[PDB]
């Protein structure tokens, strides 16, 4: 009942540690190629792409973390709009 | 009578604890595969996936809680409407 | 569980390591091919494009491992914002 949320709970945690960790090293990844002496233009973009979406994903990880409450708040006020 | 329909709601709610727990999970397995060092185009499309069914279910739950009360008062609109 | 984080450490650590010399030899080939006694313009422009990367790169490396701490912070403090 309650040891299978817990268990999801840590199985998360455990996911978010692993993905702090990927996300350094796709960033380190972009860096290196775009630096490197190779003067070919598709790996640019490609270490561009890379260094990007790492970013962009551990701002909106926390960021979600906070959105589910922020939905919740969302679905509170539109019940209280609709139902007086 | 009665007990029957507190055990459905309890059911319920162990449901919904549990249904939050895996909707947070998802938000996470889809924003990590979308920032991990692999450069391929169908995993992103994956996670993308996911992290839009994650927040569109988190927020039509507690809405569909809201919802099943409004089709009571539609259908208590239509019964005055068709019967004077 | 943690022994993958330590991995993906530990190949962090070394890519870095890598990353830094091939920012030295990239350098070292840019400012070669501009001193060089050939006296086209396309490689001279080559050569600028190298070390002006390699720099930003050796630059931006550090920086970026101090940038997912930075990122954490905002994602607090938007946290503390939305909700109070
Ligand atoms: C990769 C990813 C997929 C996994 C990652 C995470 C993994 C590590 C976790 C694995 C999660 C697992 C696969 C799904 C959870 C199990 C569900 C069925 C829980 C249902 C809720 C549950 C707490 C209710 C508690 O039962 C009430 C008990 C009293 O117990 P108690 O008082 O505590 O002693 O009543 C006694 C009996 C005799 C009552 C009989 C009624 C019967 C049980 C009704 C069925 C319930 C419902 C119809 C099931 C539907 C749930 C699924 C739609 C969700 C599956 C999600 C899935 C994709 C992961
Ligand atoms: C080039 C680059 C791609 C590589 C560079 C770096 C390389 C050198 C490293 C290689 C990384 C590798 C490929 C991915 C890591 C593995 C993932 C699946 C870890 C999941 C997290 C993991 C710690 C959780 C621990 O399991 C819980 C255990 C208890 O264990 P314990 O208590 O410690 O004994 O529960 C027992 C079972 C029976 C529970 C069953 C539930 C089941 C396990 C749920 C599945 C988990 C989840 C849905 C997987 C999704 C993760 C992916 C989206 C991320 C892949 C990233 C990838 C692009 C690299
Ligand atoms: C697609 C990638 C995955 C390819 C990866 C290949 C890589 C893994 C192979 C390892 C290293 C290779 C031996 C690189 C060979 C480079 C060739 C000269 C092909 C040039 C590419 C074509 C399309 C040109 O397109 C780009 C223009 O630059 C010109 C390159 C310098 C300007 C040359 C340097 C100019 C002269 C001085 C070279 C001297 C010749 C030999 C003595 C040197 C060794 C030759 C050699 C053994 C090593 C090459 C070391 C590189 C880093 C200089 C932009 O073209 P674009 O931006 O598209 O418009
Ligand atoms: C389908 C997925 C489930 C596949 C998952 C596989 C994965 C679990 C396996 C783990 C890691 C693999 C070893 C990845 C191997 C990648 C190959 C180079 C195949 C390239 C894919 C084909 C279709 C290209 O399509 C995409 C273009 O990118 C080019 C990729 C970089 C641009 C390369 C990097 C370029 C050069 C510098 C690599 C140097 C070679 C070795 C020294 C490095 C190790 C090689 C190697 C051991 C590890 C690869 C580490 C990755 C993250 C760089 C877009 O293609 P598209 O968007 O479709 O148009
Ligand atoms: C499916 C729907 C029913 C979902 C409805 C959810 C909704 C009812 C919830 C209410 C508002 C939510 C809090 C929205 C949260 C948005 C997240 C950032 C998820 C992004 C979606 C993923 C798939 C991205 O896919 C789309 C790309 O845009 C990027 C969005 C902007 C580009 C971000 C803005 C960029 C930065 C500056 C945001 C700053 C972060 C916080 C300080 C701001 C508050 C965060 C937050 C609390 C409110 C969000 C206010 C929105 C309107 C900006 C296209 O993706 P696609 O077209 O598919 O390829
Ligand atoms: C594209 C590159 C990859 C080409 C690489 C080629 C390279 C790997 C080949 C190795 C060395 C070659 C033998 C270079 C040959 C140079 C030719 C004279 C072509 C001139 C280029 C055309 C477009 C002119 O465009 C540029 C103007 O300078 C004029 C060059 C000096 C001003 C000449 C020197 C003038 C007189 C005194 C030369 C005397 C003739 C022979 C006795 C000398 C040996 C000839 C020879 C065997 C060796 C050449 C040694 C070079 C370093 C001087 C700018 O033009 P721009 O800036 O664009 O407006």
């Amino acid at each position: 009942a309650a040891d299978i949320v817990q268990m999801v709970e840590d199985l998360t945690g455990k996911l978010t540690a692993l993905a702090w960790a990927l996300f350094l090293l796709s960033w380190s990844i972009g860096w290196t190629l775009r630096g490197s002496p190779i003067p070919s233009s598709r790996i640019k973009r490609v270490g561009n792409s890379l260094i990007e979406d790492s970013m962009w994903a551990a701002l909106w990880l926390a960021l979600g973390t906070t959105v589910f409450a922020v939905i919740v708040r969302l679905a509170g006020i539109v019940n209280e709009v609709l139902l007086g």
